[PDB]
């Protein structure tokens, strides 16, 4: 039932870099889908004990979640785009696992990770 620790959103061995796509991710991409109605759910890591999903660490290994993503953004942690964008799609491929297609979770996933894979059509460029 329990629940394991959040992964870490600093890190001082891990090398830091801030981007001018990385800023984007976090004040143009991140919070696009922060506002959104189907948000909430992905807005923190999933409480196991609380959802009453005992089963769900034993299938989920690399747990992510867009509360973890944005904190991440803000101390810097990440080396460059694809690295966080990386987050993103271990969050969705996580819910696509663990649920059943059709189920409510997912549709909210699959409509997230389309107004995702849009805004990230376009990042802007480096100096
Ligand atoms: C990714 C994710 C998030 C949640 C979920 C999280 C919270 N809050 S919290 C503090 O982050 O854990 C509350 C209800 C939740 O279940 C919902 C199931 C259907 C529709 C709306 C929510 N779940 C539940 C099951 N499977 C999942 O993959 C999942």
């Amino acid at each position: 039932s329990m629940n394991p620790p959040p992964p870490e959103t600093s890190n001082p061995n891990k090398p830091k870099r801030q981007t001018n796509q990385l800023q984007y991710l976090l004040r143009v991409v991140l919070k696009t889908l922060w506002k959104h109605q189907f948000a909430w759910p992905f807005q923190q890591p999933v409480d196991a004990v609380k959802l009453n999903l005992p089963d769900y660490y034993k299938i989920i290994k690399t747990p992510m979640d867009m509360g973890t993503i944005k904190k991440r953004l803000e101390n810097n942690y990440y080396w460059n785009a694809q690295e966080c964008i990386q987050d993103f799609n271990t969050m969705f491929t996580n819910c696509y696992i663990y649920n059943k297609p059709g189920d409510d979770i997912v549709l909210m996933a699959e409509a997230l990770e389309k107004l995702f894979l849009q805004k990230i059509n376009e990042l802007p460029t480096e100096e």
